[PDB]
């Protein structure tokens, strides 16, 4: 009679005991300042619904980042602004400094604190075993904080992790896919980048929680310690699950779908196959052995699990021996 329900093991009722104003983003009143206080300097990047610029606040001569959001869908922006305002000031959370509109275009624009980002492809080659442990712990601080605030990022990936390595500063950015956790709520599974999508989304199990973020974090850790980017290299959403199965075996996938009474899409019939559970040590090679340790492997094993309930919470992850040196 449908799928078996599930709930978060931590911060389960944090939003339930909160007033609706905190999580009712649809009712949140957004007030837009004048963009004339900001002078655009140069374009930094371009997203599907966003153009990002480096800018100067002409009232204090401070550099900022301006995200000109394309009004593809309102409420989503309301959701992102409400979440950004709720988390504003939290450890390693990007600071939303202002919300503005250009007088002529009337285009919505989010103003963030400036982060002097080190290129990922440049970072990935200079980071030591210590650096990986350090930055993973910084990400866990941001995740345990937003989960405690009843929020799941739902888009954890390297490009959403901004690091100023010189200043050892880290920020979790892009909260446009983030959502408020409400126990028993069925969410849209079309979230996260393919490589970091958790098995719950690929099997279309809508009653997921903060643990989705812990799966994505595990994908990042695996790519970093094994120097294989991405780790689960799917070519589509269907193939992505097949790639997870090629490492965690097809036995636990059926155990997981049976535990939650999940109906597998017929598209999986001819592509899924039969696979065995691999030892994490099989991914160790000469090029990555300086980043691997029994602690790192035990920690990874406890994040990359089919069962979202069985994964370490961000708070449990922070207590792992892998972080004793931080
Ligand atoms: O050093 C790292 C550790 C964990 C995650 C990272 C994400 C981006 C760039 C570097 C990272």
């Amino acid at each position: 009679s449908g799928p078996v329900p599930s709930r978060a093991r931590v911060y389960t009722d944090v939003n339930t005991h909160r007033p609706s104003e905190y999580w009712d983003y649809e009712s949140h009143v957004v007030e837009w300042g004048n963009q004339d206080d900001y002078q655009l300097v140069r374009k930094l990047g371009r997203g599907k619904y966003s153009e990002v610029f480096e800018a100067i606040n002409i009232t204090n001569n401070e550099k900022v980042v301006v995200k000109i959001l394309k009004p593809v869908k309102k409420k989503k922006i309301k959701r992102e602004i409400k979440i950004l305002e709720n988390l504003r000031g939290g450890p390693n959370i990007i600071t939303l400094a202002d919300i503005v509109k250009d007088p002529v275009s009337r285009t919505p624009a989010l103003v963030f604190e400036h982060v002097n980002n080190t290129d990922f492809k440049q970072l990935y080659q200079t980071l030591t075993d210590y650096d990986i442990r350090f930055y993973m712990y910084e990400i866990l601080k941001a995740l345990d904080y937003c989960h405690s605030m009843g929020i799941m990022h739902r888009d954890v990936k390297p490009h959403n992790v901004m690091i100023d390595h010189e200043h050892r500063k880290l920020r979790l950015i892009d909260w446009g896919l983030a959502e408020f956790y409400h126990p028993g709520q069925e969410y849209n599974v079309r979230v996260a980048s393919r490589y970091f999508k958790g098995p719950e989304l690929l099997v279309d199990y809508q009653m997921y929680d903060y643990s989705l973020d812990m799966w994505s974090l595990g994908c990042m850790l695996a790519s970093m310690i094994f120097r294989k980017e991405p780790f689960f290299h799917g070519h589509d959403n269907y193939d992505q699950l097949v790639r997870i199965a090629k490492v965690l075996g097809t036995e636990d996938l059926y155990d997981y779908i049976d535990k939650y009474n999940i109906e597998l899409d017929p598209r999986f019939n001819d592509i899924l196959g039969r696979h065995s559970r691999k030892r994490w040590e099989r991914f160790v090679h000469s090029e990555n052995q300086h980043l691997v340790s029994p602690e790192a492997l035990d920690f990874l094993d406890k994040l990359l699990r089919y069962d979202h309930q069985s994964r370490l919470t961000a708070r449990e992850a922070m207590e792992h021996p892998y972080f004793y040196t931080v």
